[PDB]
């Protein structure tokens, strides 16, 4: 079956969409080459629709069936609870698409009477009807990128049910999604890790092999490759859990009326077509993709005969580290792995490449790199090309955005040369200029939403990355060059200009005392020759990373 069928109605916007990077003096101080920066809009939705629409080939073999049996046996050990309306209401991210039934995300989060009454009626309908297709809205996602030399990218398409339904999905399945992937894949479940644990996992996996070979596997439009039978098997896996009788019913209804497919409506209420694949904006998107990718990859590793595989899976992101059998055999065994994945309806985007250096693997848009701490000890950390984070940071300084990628990037990429010298310096000077140091901000990290005050960044970074995050130096030539080439391309000031700017930022923060002085001391110790002694921050031990800062969860894409 075709992943999509279209009517000719266009994917339409809700409000005006700006494609060009807006400019103000502060955003320009970060990046001057504004013409290279763009936002994706509904104008390119037609281009994305052609890429994501294809027929699926699915031939399951004994290797696939063997892994599915292990997953179902592992799933039987899970006990998951039905969430109450209130609980599901509190997990709703701020700014998620309002309901067409007269209430929005704010009403849901406040447990407003009107929102709760509607959600309750949606839930009763899921218990009484297991068949009628649920309507979905299709929107073109607005995301910021820098133009590429070889290739603007078309907008990604987001398919989501109404807000009331989204809350019901958490009531029936939030507890399943929070427990099932870890129970099923153990150490291979990538979402349990911080950046420091992911790097430790990859380095340890690499060192455990006699002659390691690794690869990232890029599935072409993963969501579209997900078949009706893949979605029905995810439901069969969910049912292996010890569940409440009402959750079992709602899970079946959600699968048959929404997850497997259904009608697509644009923002103007016109019929856009029909979906027979993964919806990008459902609670089970991330969990379902993680499970389905793990099943197909584990079976494909066996079908290819790859020796001693260690896998790390994050949604559709897959990385495999195995025991090399020589370059000719590895290239042939990777083609056999690809052929098996293709047969399982997971064909490649870019064909995988065997890598013999851990640093040359890109996975979760990142790579392993090395630096040294204050004692000169070797430290492995995760980094990436800063182009996209910098372009988005410039947009976010010119325009107030509900969700700030800059904050999530400073958090996830805190040990990096670029996040420290550029992102930290820039945002703390902008927060000083605007008097917003104490204002809590929203950010999203792979669907997990957080509400964080910039003044809490130092204890957050210490708890997440460790004290070494404030003392890394002696970055690699490749890393330095990648950042430096990025600055020249984007019109971003050189690192030495950022160092001088940071010394002024640092002084202003120190003079404010309290939490601001801690920001100046810890985050900007790299900017001074005469180093301050960085002792554990007391607030780092008091906090709880996972629970104190949570603003909810979106199982799939934005809105
Ligand atoms: O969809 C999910 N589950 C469904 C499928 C079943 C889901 C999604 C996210 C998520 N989390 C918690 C763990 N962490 S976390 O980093 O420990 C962290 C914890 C607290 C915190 O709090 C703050 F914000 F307050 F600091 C901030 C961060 C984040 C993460 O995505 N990790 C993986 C990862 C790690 C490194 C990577 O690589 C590179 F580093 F390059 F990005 C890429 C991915 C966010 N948990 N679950």
């Amino acid at each position: 079956s075709m992943s999509y069928s279209w009517t000719g109605a266009l994917v339409t916007p809700c409000a005006a969409e700006e494609q060009k990077l807006p400019i103000n003096a502060l955003s320009n101080s970060l990046l001057r080459h504004h013409n290279l920066v763009y936002s994706t809009t509904s104008r390119s939705a037609c281009q994305r629709q052609k890429k994501v629409t294809f027929d699926r080939l699915q031939v399951l073999d004994s290797h696939y069936q063997d892994v599915l049996k292990e997953v179902k046996a592992a799933a039987s050990k899970v006990k998951a609870n039905l969430l109450s309306v209130e609980e599901a209401c509190s997990l709703t991210p701020p700014h998620s698409a309002k309901s067409k039934f007269g209430y929005g995300a704010k009403d849901v989060r406040c447990h407003a009477r009107k929102a709760v009454a509607h959600i309750n009626s949606v839930w009763k309908d899921l218990l009484e009807d297991s068949v009628t297709p649920i309507d979905t809205t299709i929107m073109a996602k607005n995301e910021v990128f820098c133009v590429q030399p070889e290739k603007r990218k078309p907008a990604r398409l987001i398919v989501f049910p109404d807000l009331g339904v989204r809350v019901c999905e958490k009531m029936a399945l939030y507890d399943v999604v929070s427990k099932l992937p870890l129970a099923v894949m153990g150490s291979s479940y990538g979402f349990q890790y911080s950046p420091g644990q992911r790097v430790e996992f990859l380095v340890q996996a690499w060192k455990s092999k006699k002659t390691p070979m690794g690869f990232s596997y890029d599935t072409r439009c993963f969501d579209s490759t997900v078949t009706e039978s893949d979605i029905r098997t995810e439901e069969a896996i969910y049912q292996c859990c010890d569940l409440d009788p009402q959750a079992r019913v709602a899970i079946k209804s959600l699968t048959e009326r929404l997850y497997v497919g259904g009608p697509l409506t644009n923002s103007r209420g016109e019929n856009c077509g029909y979906r027979r694949c993964r919806a990008s904006g459902v609670l089970t998107t991330s969990c379902g993709n993680t499970l389905t990718c793990y099943i197909k990859a584990r079976a494909a590793c066996r079908a290819a005969g790859l020796q001693d595989c260690t896998m790390l899976v994050c949604g559709d992101d897959l990385v495999v580290i195995c025991e090399s059998a020589g370059v000719q055999e590895d290239a042939a065994s990777l083609r056999a792995f690809t052929e098996a994945m293709t047969r399982y309806s997971a064909p490649p985007g870019d064909p995988p490449q065997p890598e013999y250096d851990l640093e040359l693997i890109t996975s979760c848009s990142s790579n392993v790199s090395v630096a040294h701490d204050g004692a000169g000890k070797r430290v492995y950390y995760l980094t990436r090309d800063p182009t996209t984070p910098l372009a988005r940071a410039a947009w976010e300084t010119a325009r107030h955005t509900p969700v700030n990628s800059w904050l999530g990037n400073i958090i996830m990429f805190a040990p990096t040369l670029w996040a420290r010298m550029i992102l930290m310096t820039h945002f703390f000077s902008v927060l000083i200029a605007r008097d917003q140091l104490e204002q809590a901000l929203n950010c999203e990290i792979y669907g997990a939403c957080y509400s964080i005050e910039p003044l809490d960044l130092p204890p957050i970074i210490q708890r997440l990355h460790g004290l070494s995050a404030f003392s890394l130096h002696s970055y690699s030539p490749g890393e330095i060059n990648r950042v430096a080439a990025c600055l020249r391309k984007l019109g971003v000031p050189p690192l030495r200009a950022w160092r001088h700017r940071a010394r002024s930022v640092r002084a202003r923060l120190l003079s404010r005392g309290g939490r601001a002085a801690i920001c100046g001391k810890y985050l900007f110790n790299w900017a001074v020759r005469t180093k301050l002694k960085l002792t554990p921050i007391a607030a780092a031990g008091r906090l709880d990373l996972s629970g104190w800062f949570t603003a909810g969860y979106s199982g799939g894409d934005i809105y």
